[PDB]
């Protein structure tokens, strides 16, 4: 007989297809292309349909029919394409590894599954600083169909587990066993034994334990005041186990973090310790200074403390010095008073006044005198 002509796929699922196209019956027989030379076969088709069954999924197949009569066969039909189905994946990504890129980026590479059972639309990369965690409690990152992605925000100082599990459009496939991600081959390790001790009010020596044998060429370290998270401030020196800061502000807390550098880059921060430094006596007088003449022998001086950052410390105690110059002190004044009376003054005489605060390290400057007279 003559071969079908008319073959044509009417259905396609993951493990089927369903074909259709004067003749005793015809026979279906079908091979993978890249696969070996000798088809399979199915005989004894009484119709012109079938379903062919037990396929694997995101395969490809040919399909030829030829056709049979009570004469004997007839040379196959042309080869006509078909690919299944897609499925989840059944095995996981290979190959997995991973390594530091700098302090909090690691990279993360792979190779596809053996088992995708379709078109991989992504992957999911969990990792977890604590083995010990459930596995769901782990983060997720999501990538494209990309063989290497990288991951960063993590935190520096530890080493993370990871394992990766591939998704088609169906569903997600197995995890990948946990690997562990390498380290910077020469950056250096988190400085141990990182220490603060206040020298002054105006130095902090920060000391540390100089790492055995570590090729270190430099140390960094970066400090700021509490206050001030905004602006901070970095200094490197050559290696040594102790450095001391000068030139701080006194009576203010700062943060420090150390890390050190080799030929490689610089490793991972330590995490944040602080200090106060020790308080100095003030370094601007009272602002706003007044005075008035209630009267014939009394004068009322006004003041406010002076501004917050020039205190070096809290104020204790106010003094008042006075003296005429064409006429014939009060200390332990409380923190409190913003005024005080000077009572027995010389009527139409002027004085010289000054105003002066205290903290507990000692006197800090005086304003510059106001004149007033009596009367």
């Amino acid at each position: 007989p003559k071969p079908p002509i008319d073959l044509v796929v009417t259905e396609t699922t993951a493990t089927s297809v369903t074909l259709t196209w004067p003749v005793t019956y015809y026979g279906i027989q079908y091979r993978a292309a890249g696969t070996e030379g000798p088809f399979q076969e199915v005989d004894g088709v009484a119709t012109t349909r079938y379903s062919i069954g037990g396929l694997s999924p995101f395969s490809e197949y040919a399909f030829r029919v030829l056709a049979v009569n009570s004469i004997g066969r007839g040379p196959p039909s042309e080869a006509v394409r078909a690919r299944t189905g897609e499925q989840a994946p059944s095995s996981p990504p290979r190959r997995v590894q991973a390594r530091m890129l700098s302090a909090s980026t690691m990279l993360v590479q792979w190779e596809p599954p053996e088992e995708p059972n379709g078109l991989v639309r992504g992957y999911r990369v969990y990792y977890t600083p604590d083995s010990r965690r459930p596995p769901n409690a782990w983060h997720k990152h999501n990538t494209d169909a990309g063989l290497l992605t990288t991951v960063g925000s993590l935190l520096p100082g530890i080493t993370y587990s990871l394992r990766v599990l591939a998704f088609t459009a169906v569903g997600d496939g197995p995890p990948s066993p946990t690997i562990q991600v390498k380290t910077q081959q020469g950056v250096p390790a988190q400085p141990a034994d990182f220490q603060a001790e206040v020298e002054s009010d105006t130095r902090i020596q920060l000391s540390w334990l100089l790492p055995p044998q570590e090729r270190i060429i430099m140390y960094e370290l970066v400090y700021w005041a509490a206050e001030d998270e905004d602006q901070q401030h970095k200094v490197t020196f050559d290696p040594t186990s102790s450095y001391t800061l000068e030139d701080l502000k006194p009576d203010t807390l700062y943060r420090f973090q150390l890390a050190a550098r080799s030929d490689m880059g610089v490793g991972v921060f330590t995490p944040t310790i602080e200090a106060r430094t020790a308080q100095s006596t003030p370094s601007a007088p009272p602002q706003k200074v007044m005075c008035v003449s209630m009267g014939s022998t009394t004068v009322r001086v006004s003041w406010v403390p002076p501004p917050a950052d020039s205190r070096n410390g809290v104020i204790t105690q106010y003094s008042v010095a006075y003296e005429a110059v064409d006429g014939e002190v009060v200390d332990g004044i409380s923190r409190e008073h913003s005024s005080w009376d000077l009572v027995g003054l010389e009527k139409w005489t002027e004085y010289r006044v000054w105003v002066r605060a205290h903290t507990d390290v000692g006197p800090g400057p005086e304003s510059s005198p106001v004149l007033v007279r009596t009367d």
